[PDB]
DNA sequence: CGCTAAACGGTT
DNA sequence: AACCGTTTAGCG
């Protein structure tokens, strides 16, 4: 078990995996104003829709190299 | 296991 | 500060 307190890891709901899906299809990159506005949208911290767009990046990347 | 949320150390 | 590349880990 890891020394420094990790945080809980995020269980995303339909409705919220579905909006992130339909921006990043949208833009691949958000200003800060952007990801800021969807997170309240969502009822999301900044942090878990700026994570959720850069591990989504990785998961793009991944799949343009096939 | 596999998908992926969060963590690490480095990079822009 | 946001990102990158990659790792590490939660959990259905």
């Amino acid at each position: 078990r890891a020394k420094k307190p990790r945080k809980a890891r995020t269980a995303f709901s339909d409705h919220q995996l579905n909006q992130l899906e339909r921006s990043f299809e949208r833009q691949k990159y958000l200003s800060v104003q952007d990801r800021m506005d969807l997170a309240a949208a969502l009822n999301l911290t900044d942090t878990q829709v700026k994570t959720w767009y850069q591990n989504r990046r990785t998961k793009w990347k991944r799949q343009t190299a096939v």
